């Protein structure tokens, strides 16, 4: 109604500005925006300048985010009420900001700080002082992304507290500047929006003028931060008690792509290698089942075929009569069904061999039966396609490791592929998104073919091509070297002449290009009842190598041996062993020149001058010569370093050899010069070969699923939490920090209360709405006790379990007590009568220790008082009307139906229907207050809110008292809680539960009493399993029937003292650190390593030894260490390198000084990026040091006693040089190759290792087409790489999922 103000977010529109204010991505209006708008309005009001009027804001809500747009005009609504200030920043109609505006003539400002002309940060050392891109390094780690405009403050102490602000003449980046240094006064991890501001004061007229006009240099006013007042004033500005909450931080790129760095082999995998089919033992049922059926409803299909409609019916009985060589029609069908309609958990993803063969043999024999039945099979042969006998050789693993295994060998840019007859079997459906789409190095052409259009085609970045697939000698002459890989899946079965067709497809084939053949090699009778109704021509010649089973079918055992014969080197065979099988093959290659071989064994370097010398004489020899550098030994970076060589000298020359000694089989290859073994490695000619586990293979990155990160292993200590904030279907339950012994949020307030605590085991939980309020979102978990902002978990408090002596106990905890082992205080902790059973004990604790509470601790109910409660048939209304009923109270409580005043009238025989109201409206006021005579009631309890809420405190009687307990308070009811206005009562028992003190031993007794003289007695129930943990808070939560929700952790045993036994539940990864062991983190000073180190102090670390080669230099690493000693956390940073073993040693002595060590971390880099040939030895060696040196003095260290026991972790950082390659960091990727090596070593003798092989981070743009993770996605999947088998994980984020060219 008032005033409209348009923000033009155009080019060159002076408020431009405005779109360097973004979090998490999201371009967002300042939430100190609307107050300069609401500023400007009311001096338009006055008729007075803006700069002229000095106002005062109080209690200002920001109630939403107004999203800027580029290139878009914002019109907001700012309504001020003339003579009250009430203001409101509306956009349409929805608010945006909220509160009372109030100018004035006096002095508005508290602070003196208006009056502050230097900076008291002059003189100060660079290593106490934190400048604007360190400043704004934290910010950005939160979210917070400001750019050039917004970044106000030029420098600060490291406290915070004196900073100095910029003045450049703009407001809403003056007032957001200002609000950054209460931002950098509370230290964190989250992102925190504020939402109310109880006090803003601007005063123009102390505050220096606008600079001049095309200033290019502004002063820096000195800003100051208030703890004891909560101020942060600079000029005339200051702001007072900002109040935020906790933000969700949203991912502003897609979800990263994780993958398993392994070996694989190439030809013949065991079932134990990656590269192996996918065959479980239940889909060997399957084919098995499938295989009967098929054979004997060929059987059936003889003996009713009568009419004589079947033709290739000589066919169908050569099938049969294989079939029978290697060997009712009711029972086959019963068999299958029986697999399919089972839901045993084991479960093929889908039966689509069974549904296929089920539709050809049911269908009758008459005429039209063919043609009909073609068409049938033709409308369901997605099942053929989809299914798991046909999808095991189609797998992830698989698909990647050919795609990728062809990429590595392709020496274009562009990487041409070609699947010839893409209508029968098609190979583009599982190639694109299984391997291809995951490219960002090298590009791909896909190109499909068939006779006629592929229909399921026009979905993929593919192009169609046409031709006869079936008939070579019609081969169009334009396909002549036009393919880099060939892919024939299904298709040399249906060709009448092989040798003719091979011989044709192989013209396709660059020089030094693939062919991809999938075919059918073993059980040829299973899928040829659909290849007799759904093929033509079932006749095809055969040949030196057989005659063709039926007339389109060779043995595996054939089908190799004919590939052979025409000059046809195997590159890699998988056969899948139930049915279809895998060849890749290339022409061999010949040497015209002898092949170069260079040995890389050395560590040292003493070979970079000979590689450097043969690497400059690459492009300038012959076609065919090669340059090998081969390794003999289990550590040598010579895959790492060759790909990063290929990224300037081209993959034609460079090839090398890796031979593994440790797991090199009893016949280790020979690979020297003029051998035998290495000749058939000149002839494949492939870049990477890698001899382990006893097979030649290659090391593949093989993705990991998105459900894997999740997977639920079984796990001694659990706890339940939210993957979701907000979200009550993302209760899952995570690994307890329990099986350290201690709980983690041990940091600040609760380091101050050393309260006794008896570890129980948990039986019972009891589910409050306390634990629903959170769950759902509705609370956030700041207004909870400050003692539990660290803690794992925020849900449950009371339990009934048992304790460490195997006594049955029950009793109230700070949480997470939604969990099988908690620390309870012993001033919390009651002892079960012999006469209730664990699941009673575990529904009485809160429920009636809240009921003291509201009565006799808060209302001081007396004997013969009236008390109105309200929600009888809740689990504290029915505790309250127990104890005021033993009080001898005249009872007053609100029922929503019939079945609940039903339910307690049962359950009290003392109440009457008189004593019963309704809580669907307010009537309940005039029958209280004629049935009090005008007195009104003592105590009210008053859970209700709004109008019911008005109308209890309302039946107050002149002594009454207001217990309300309810969580859904207003925003004016959280305002007059901050400001002391009214005491917030409804985390109280939360609040003594941590403090534990004389005002709960008085609860801890009244309780205790009352369970003694019968007036606590337990409440009915519902008991939910452990699974069922979501179902019991929406149960919770909806309130349709009375009752105490109690999750059932444990089965409680028959007798009552008796020792717990140890049990394991199935719970999410969640990597926790002792508290108790030394953490020693080399190059834990830096970008990466302080703020994994942060990381870890969360997660139950308390012990860090950092170390640098020069200690802290800067005013962020010494503010971060001055934040980790502030938490309770006994940190020492020791300037030194751990190169020599006499540093080595020292780290460790400083370690177990501190306590046993429990970690070693290595993120120490040193980088020296160069072109290869213009690097000398010490230029080479130069990130070998941090890299090949200080992880083996770490690994020599951590293999010997006392640390070899204790220790947990062994995390050595690597980046995806080693997968990808770069271009210039050849040394970079030796150095983080053998670190590789040294970790599967570690692997390989059973100690722990993690290493993590990052491509790109953010907070601590574009390379190589993979954007930075954000360091708060690089912290979720490192907590998941710590908690994992696997030695390497890959993560890198794609900008997208690779497209064609
Ligand atoms: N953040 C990224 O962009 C990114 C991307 C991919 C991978 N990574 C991985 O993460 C690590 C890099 O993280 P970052 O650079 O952001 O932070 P950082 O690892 O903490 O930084 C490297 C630190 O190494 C220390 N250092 C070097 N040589 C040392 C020696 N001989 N002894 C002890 N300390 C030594 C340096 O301490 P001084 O400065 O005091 O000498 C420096 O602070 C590497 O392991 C890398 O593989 C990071």
């Amino acid at each position: 109604s008032d005033n409209v103000i348009d923000i033009d977010l155009s080019e060159d529109s002076p408020e431009n500005y405005l779109l360097e204010h973004a979090v998490d991505g999201r371009m967002l209006f300042p939430a100190t925006g609307t107050l300069v708008l609401a500023w400007k309005t009311l001096a338009k009001l006055k008729g007075v300048e803006f700069e002229q009027l000095g106002v005062q804001m109080t209690n200002v809500q920001i109630h939403q985010a107004l999203f800027l747009n580029p290139g878009g005009k914002t019109t907001v609504s700012v309504s001020v009420m003339p003579i009250t200030g009430e203001f409101q920043v509306r956009d349409g109609e929805s608010l945006i900001s909220s509160g009372v505006i109030t100018s004035s003539e006096g002095r508005l400002l508290e602070t003196d700080q208006h009056m502050k002309k230097g900076s008291v940060l002059d003189g100060k050392p660079d290593k106490e002082l934190l400048f604007t891109k360190e400043i704004y390094r934290e910010f950005l780690l939160r979210g917070y992304e400001y750019g050039a405009a917004f970044q106000g403050i030029q420098r600060a102490s490291l406290d915070a507290t004196d900073t100095d602000i910029r003045w450049d003449g703009r407001w809403i980046s003056y007032l957001d500047t200002v609000l950054q240094m209460y931002l950098l006064s509370k230290p964190g991890t989250h992102q925190a929006l504020p939402t109310l501001l109880e006090s803003v004061t601007i005063d123009p007229r102390v505050h220096p003028a606008q600079p001049p006009e095309g200033t290019t240099e502004f002063q820096v006013l000195p800003g100051k931060w208030d703890p004891v007042l909560q101020i942060a004033a600079a000029g005339g500005v200051e702001i007072r008690s900002c109040h935020s909450i906790r933000a969700s931080r949203r991912l502003n790129h897609d979800p990263p792509i994780l993958e398993d760095f392994a070996f694989a082999p190439y030809v013949d995998p065991r079932p134990s290698d990656r590269s192996a089919a996918a065959v479980t033992p239940a889909l060997r049922d399957y084919a098995d089942a499938c295989f009967e059926f098929s054979r004997q409803g060929m059987k059936r299909w003889l003996e009713n075929d009568k009419n004589n409609v079947l033709p290739n019916k000589e066919e169908i009985k050569e099938a049969l009569a294989m079939a029978n060589k290697h060997a009712n029609f009711a029972s086959a069908k019963a068999t299958l069904e029986a697999l399919v309609n089972n839901k045993n958990g084991h479960r093929l993803p889908n039966h689509g061999l069974f549904e296929m063969l089920d539709i050809a043999f049911s269908e009758p024999l008459e005429g039209d039966y063919w043609d009909r039945l073609r068409m049938k099979l033709h409308d369901v042969r997605t099942y053929l396609w989809d299914d798991p006998i046909i999808a095991a050789l189609e797998s992830p693993d698989i698909v990647k490791l050919v795609m990728e295994t062809v990429s590595d060998n392709v020496n274009q840019q562009v990487m041409e592929i070609l699947e010839v007859g893409a209508a029968r079997g098609p190979y583009y459906r599982q190639a694109i998104p299984k391997a291809l789409e995951y490219f960002s190095i090298k590009d791909w052409q896909y190109t499909v073919a068939d006779q006629g259009f592929v229909e399921d085609a026009a979905e993929f970045p593919v192009k169609m091509m046409q031709f006869d697939p079936l008939d070579p000698a019609n081969f169009p002459a334009e396909l002549t070297e036009s393919c880099d890989l060939l892919v024939l899946k299904w298709n040399l079965q249906m060709q009448v002449d092989l040798d003719a067709a091979i011989t044709e497809f192989s013209k396709m084939i660059k020089p030094g290009g693939f062919l991809l053949v999938l075919e059918n090699g073993t059980r040829l009778s299973t899928f040829f009842p659909i290849k007799a109704i759904v093929s033509a021509s079932l006749g095809g010649k055969g040949g030196p190598e057989g005659d063709r089973a039926m007339g389109c079918f060779y043995t595996d055992a054939q089908w190799s041996a004919l590939f052979a014969r025409h000059g046809f080197e195997q590159i890699m065979h998988i056969p899948d062993g139930i049915a279809v099988s895998m060849f890749l093959l290339r022409k061999p290659f010949e040497p015209s020149v002898a092949p170069i071989i260079i040995n890389v064994d050395d560590l040292e370097c003493s070979w970079l001058e000979e590689v450097q010398a043969r690497c400059a004489e690459l492009q300038d020899s012959h076609k065919d010569s090669r340059l090998w550098l081969v390794a003999n030994t289990e550590l040598s970076g010579v895959l790492g370093f060759l790909r990063s060589l290929v990224w300037e000298f081209g993959s034609e020359k460079l090839r090398c050899i890796q031979i593994d000694d440790a797991t090199a089989g009893p016949n280790p290859p020979k690979i020297s010069a003029d051998s035998a073994d290495f000749k058939e490695l000149v002839r494949k000619d492939l870049a990477y070969n890698v001899f382990k586990n006893g097979k030649w293979g290659t090391y593949r990155g093989f993705v990991i699923s998105d459900a894997d990160r999740q997977k639920e292993r079984p796990s001694e200590y659990v706890y339940a939490d939210w993957l979701s904030a907000g979200d009550m279907s993302s209760l899952r339950w995570f690994d307890s920090p329990l099986k350290t012994g201690h709980n983690n949020g041990m940091l600040g307030s609760k380091m101050a209360h050393k309260l006794e605590t008896e570890t129980c085991s948990v039986y019972y939980a009891g589910l409050n709405l306390r634990d629903i309020i959170l769950a759902n979102g509705t609370i956030q978990r700041d207004i909870l006790p400050e003692e539990t902002f660290f803690k794992e978990g925020v849900l449950g408090v009371e339990f009934s379990g048992r304790n460490s002596s195997g006594k049955r106990v029950m009793g109230l905890c700070p949480p997470p007590a939604l969990a099988t082992t908690v620390k309870c205080p012993v001033s919390s902790l009651w002892s079960v009568p012999d006469q209730w059973t664990l699941e009673e004990a575990a529904t009485v604790p809160l429920a009636y220790a809240t009921a003291y509470y509201c009565l006799v601790s808060e209302g001081g109910v007396q004997k013969g008082a009236t008390v109105f409660i309200h929600a009888g048939a809740s689990v504290v209304g029915q505790a309250s009307i127990a104890v005021a009923l033993s009080y001898n109270c005249e009872i007053f409580t609100l029922t929503k139906n019939s079945d609940e005043t039903a339910l307690l009238k049962s359950m009290y025989p003392q109440l009457n229907d008189r004593n019963f109201c309704s809580s669907e409206d307010c009537s309940f006021e005039k029958y209280i207050r004629k049935e009090t005579k005008g007195s009104g009631v003592d105590v009210v309890i008053n859970t209700l809110r709004g109008k019911f809420l008005k109308a209890s405190r309302r039946l107050l009687s002149k002594k009454g008292k207001f217990v309300d307990i309810g969580f859904k308070v207003d925003s004016n009811t959280q305002i007059a809680y901050y400001t002391r206005e009214h005491p917030d009562l409804r985390f109280q028992l939360d609040a003594l539960l941590e403090s534990q003190g004389p005002e709960w031993t008085r609860l801890f007794d009244l309780v205790q009493a009352g369970i003694h003289s019968g007036v606590v007695k337990p409440l009915k129930r519902a008991v939910y399993s452990m699974d069922k943990i979501v179902d019991a808070f929406k149960t919770v939560e909806a309130e349709r029937e009375a009752g105490k929700i109690v999750i059932k952790i444990r089965d409680e045993e028959r007798q009552k003292v008796c020792p717990t036994p140890r049990t394991s539940f199935p719970a999410i990864h969640r990597t926790c650190f002792h508290p108790d062991k030394s953490h020693i983190l080399v190059g834990g000073m830096g970008g990466m390593g302080l703020e994994t180190a942060h990381w870890m102090v969360l997660r139950g670390a308390k012990k860090l030894i950092l170390t640098s080669r020069y200690g802290i230099t800067t005013g962020y690493q010494a503010r971060k260490i001055a934040f980790f000693k502030q938490l309770g956390v006994e940190v020492e940073v020791l300037a030194l390198s751990v190169n020599t073993r006499k540093a080595a040693d020292k780290v460790f002595e400083h370690a177990l000084k501190m306590g046993p060590v429990g970690g070693i971390f290595n993120m120490a880099m040193v980088l020296y990026n160069d072109d290869f040939l213009k690097m000398n030895r010490e230029q080479f060696l130069k990130p070998l040091e941090s890299k090949i040196t200080m992880t083996m003095l770490l690994d020599d260290k951590s293999r010997e006693k006392p640390v070899r026991d204790t220790l947990d972790h062994f995390v050595m950082f690597s980046s995806l040089i080693v997968s990808g390659g770069h271009l210039g960091q050849a040394n970079y990727a030796f150095g983080s190759t053998v670190l590789e090596k040294i970790c599967e070593r570690r692997k390989r003798d059973g100690l722990p290792v993690t290493t993590p092989q990052w491509a790109s981070i953010a907070d601590v743009t574009i390379i190589c087409r993979k954007y930075p993770q954000r360091f708060f996605n690089v912290l979720s999947v490192f907590d998941f790489m710590m908690s994992s088998d696997n030695v390497v994980t890959i993560s890198y984020v794609l900008v997208e999922k690779s497209m064609g060219v």
